[PDB]
């Protein structure tokens, strides 16, 4: 028994089984951020900072001279949601058609969050998001979206001149992904000609994303620390429902504020 | 013997492999609604239902609680043709320039239904096809045709917003197929982009289909239950020709509804 | 963890061993329907269904005619009783005087239901018992319980008449059951001659039936799917009582109606 009592769900191993592969399937696919940042191993739910490497300014007094080191805590979420015990039922006497439409909304708020989190920052845990810690002035993009090469250019030479390099992914919101999929110009789509200028990189669908962005793969310019990961936990159970969660606990921290561009 | 009386039908094994053949490559060339389906190993006759996993509402009298399982009966399918003993003669004579129209038609008719029964659903048979159990709202296709990769894109977002994933098969009816790929924009197929689009999936020619539709192909969403699968037998006999069918007992259902959107 | 919530309950591995002891015993004590119909091995909870092997009327539209097969769903029954935490503590301290009163109505119930399923018919789920699946009509039974050889003999007549065969077991009612033990005619008990004359057959004390029959025991006449079989479960529990049920799922069907006889 750790801190998600399991065990003390009224719930059946096909069951979880089920919820697990469904929560895991879900993140894989609308998580999008993940993929443009470094995420190393999960260190453990002990882990509660990262040092930022820097010290404060130090005040004297005699002899003495004393500073204090810089942190940047880490920060836990939690979200919960209610799945119907008529369903845990079915799941072993055969259901095959059961949609598990709360933890469907769950991991879809998680991955919102997080998203968030790493793509703008979220001022509430101390995270300053690739936008937020940019350099570059924001790339406008022209109109009708065949000239988006243009902007996606524009980009790709400021961080060339920034000394960045590296292939370049291209973060899109859902909409505008499928406006540019949609865009076909003379016959030839627009997406070749982006994925030819962006260096061997690719264009990502962030349905959380709220702003178009371009990010160098070259490795170690940001980073999401990650404490205990993406799990699933028991909460409480009535003779209808059961109430689990979703806890996972991260930061997430920019090292050169010059490697990712806002298109806008 | 079995229940297909094949041994007291006069025909000749010459002719009962040219009809065979005839059937299975017809039936090959003309269902494409199994391409979409998981269509497991057949049963076997024996087999006469499948259980949906959910129970009915429990009525209750004194201490005790009876509840009644709610499973989907198979249906049997029998089409029957006439063939010709002069044919069936020339079949060991030597002749090789023998059209088997009746058995083409048979093959056509039982395809059509099964097609039909799979796609949209049949509604005697207790069958709801992929059309009929979808919870997405129908995707309006743009006239003239260069725009149909809008309404691809369309769907596929819709599904990709769903959670749902996987390669994606586009179903389309014969006239439109054709409509398709005559069509060819600034010199440049639509189905190349078509099959981009898809996510590495197929546009699928079905001639029997009445609606245009997109289907994920990630697997576990649908199921076509085979009992007897398609096998001909024997009915009667005249002094001119010879009067067999096609049989095949099945079942269709939907676990994932959200899996299917139909364009229209 | 499966359906049964074992786990959750705050029950001692001693006391749930008496428990299960208690009902498997009085169980087997209290069912009799049992012992004359053919019991196979259990499925499942995942079987729903039982397939009679017979086909409906066939509808006819153009080439193609259609028929739906006739299955006999299975149904589940649950009776709740609720036992005292004092005597499941006092099962460890050592206590074996407890007499699990609440258990044995449950399993009186459970018998009571399953018994009239087999032997008279439920009716509720699509259960037609012996008595009422019977082309034979009822033998009528002689006053003063000496002259019971006459009726018993009458039966095993119409039975072989029949082409039926086999050893005949006799079932009564409790009271009846008694009344014919107590029976002692010329001083030599009925019950050796009723023994005599069902030809190797045994006398069944049912207290759950409420009506005498004869039944062969040839095999293959009648039949109990169970899906899953007599468990115990957990409910609930409060600071006092704890919530458990039996849980049984089965159909029952007669495939001879001429292998009983209902003696009234």
């Amino acid at each position: 028994m750790n801190n998600l009592h399991r065990e003390l769900a009224p719930i059946s191993e096909a069951a979880w089984k089920q919820i697990d592969d469904e929560a895991r399937d879900t993140f894989s696919l609308r998580a999008a951020g993940r993929r443009v940042v470094d995420v190393p191993e999960p260190a453990g739910p002990t882990l509660g900072s990262v040092s930022l490497g820097h010290l404060e300014t130090g005040s004297q007094t005699d002899g003495v001279q004393t500073s204090v080191y810089r942190v940047q805590p880490l920060v836990q979420v939690r979200v919960p949601f209610t799945v119907s015990r008529a369903d845990i039922d079915d799941v072993e006497r055969g259901a095959v058609d059961l949609t598990w439409d709360p933890v469907d909304d769950a991991v879809a708020k998680l991955v919102d969050t997080e998203d968030t989190a790493i793509l703008h920052g979220w001022e509430e845990a101390g995270i300053t998001g690739l936008s937020e810690a940019s350099v570059h002035q924001p790339v406008q993009m022209p109109a009708e979206l065949e000239q988006i090469d243009d902007a996606v250019s524009g980009a790709c030479n400021v961080l060339r001149l920034a000394d960045v390099e590296g292939p370049y992914d291209l973060v899109l919101p859902q909409q505008l992904y499928t406006q540019v999929s949609e865009t076909t110009d003379h016959g030839v789509p627009v997406v070749d000609h982006l994925t030819q200028l962006l260096s061997g990189g690719e264009v990502l669908w962030a349905p959380a994303a709220r702003c178009a962005l371009v990010v160098s793969r070259r490795g170690g310019d940001s980073c999401l620390f990650l404490g205990r990961d993406v799990s699933i936990g028991y909460l409480s159970h009535d003779a209808q429902t059961v109430t689990l969660y979703l806890e996972e606990s991260f930061t997430f921290r920019v090292h050169q504020p010059d490697a990712a561009v806002a298109l806008v």
